[PDB]
């Protein structure tokens, strides 16, 4: 049961997103319903990833304590995940004041994966853990490289082989996998995000400052093939060097991008990664970049193909 077959166990999955990684679960658009997963599974996707704002969820002073409340419904979120034979990620997301004085917050999450490792210890191992989502800004990868091993440290007091995914730095570009330390233990998986080119996948994002402009197309051109296949090629050669699996956590265009070329540049992504024994979560479920409609109880496609293979 090395890191690689948990990693193939990841296989092709997706992400809960604008979620429980919300200030309050709800507030940017999705809660979470019981039979999402059900409709998830049903579908053919064999892995959910759940993004998580634990430090919304936590008293502020010392010692850090999540909201029993709030626990109790991640808790009851990753039950029914997995009681529909899902694969679950869970990870920590939006740690705002991590990015800004991690010297500072760094033992906080720490404190947060002692309490989270603690609730989900005796998980069957379909439960992984991921330490942060995408460390940036004054989170520098050698901070990073700092941090991470202490909070597994932490983690590995209660949950010894449980799988535990580290984010690569700089928002998780492909790009900086190189300055990513690696430590001795053999439980883990190396995750990297892609959403290049940037002014494809985010065109219209009015959440990006200055807003970019639409009309942005990818056509699958050999050259377009080519940068995705060099960006991986990439990733993958450092993987192979450090005897690492590679998980893709998150991947998407933006639904103001063209249909057309969101199809193109989605089944691209995804036919590279397997290419390269990438595990891949496609970002995300249901909102903004969504496959599934909530309403018009509907997958569409052949976007949810390019996403999934099946
Ligand atoms: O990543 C932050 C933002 O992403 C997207 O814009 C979501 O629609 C929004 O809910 C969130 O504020
Ligand atoms: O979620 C933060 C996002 O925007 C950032 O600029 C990162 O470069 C990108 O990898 C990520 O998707
Ligand atoms: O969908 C809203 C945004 O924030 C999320 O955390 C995603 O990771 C990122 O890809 C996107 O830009």
């Amino acid at each position: 049961m090395s890191a690689f077959e948990y990693n193939k166990m990841i296989g092709h999955g997706i992400n809960m997103g604008n979620a429980l990684e919300a200030p309050v679960e709800g507030s940017w658009g999705v809660y979470i319903e019981d039979e999402y997963f059900k409709i998830i599974k049903e579908r053919g996707f064999d892995s959910v990833r759940i993004p998580i704002r634990w430090s919304a969820h936590i008293s502020e002073k010392y010692p850090y304590e999540i909201d029993k409340f709030f626990l109790d419904r991640v808790k009851h979120v990753v039950d029914v995940a997995l009681k529909n034979d899902l694969v679950v990620i869970i990870n920590c997301h939006h740690f705002e004041e991590l990015y800004q004085a991690p010297d500072k917050y760094g033992p906080v999450l720490v404190e947060i994966w002692k309490q989270v490792a603690q609730a989900f210890k005796d998980y069957p191992d379909k439960l992984f853990f991921e330490i942060f989502n995408e460390p940036a800004q004054n989170l520098t990868p050698t901070k990073w490289n700092e941090l991470y091993p202490k909070v597994l440290g932490e983690i590995r007091k209660t949950n010894p082989s449980r799988i535990v995914i580290i984010d690569v730095p700089n928002w998780s570009n492909y790009s900086y996998v190189r300055e990513l330390k690696l430590v001795d233990d053999k439980n883990i998986i190396v995750s990297f995000h892609y959403y290049e080119p940037f002014n494809f996948t985010h065109q219209g994002a009015e959440w990006v400052s200055p807003t970019l402009p639409i009309g942005v197309k990818w056509e699958g051109k050999d050259w377009e093939v080519e940068q995705i296949r060099n960006h991986f090629k990439y990733v993958s050669e450092w993987a192979k060097k450090n005897n690492v699996p590679i998980f893709l956590g998150e991947f998407g265009a933006y639904s103001k991008a063209d249909m057309e070329s969101r199809v193109k540049w989605t089944k691209t992504v995804r036919r590279i990664a397997e290419e390269f024994g990438f595990s891949l979560a496609y970002w995300e479920f249901c909102a903004g970049f969504g496959l599934y409609d909530r309403w018009t109880k509907t997958w569409i496609e052949p976007l949810t193909t390019s996403a999934l293979g099946k």
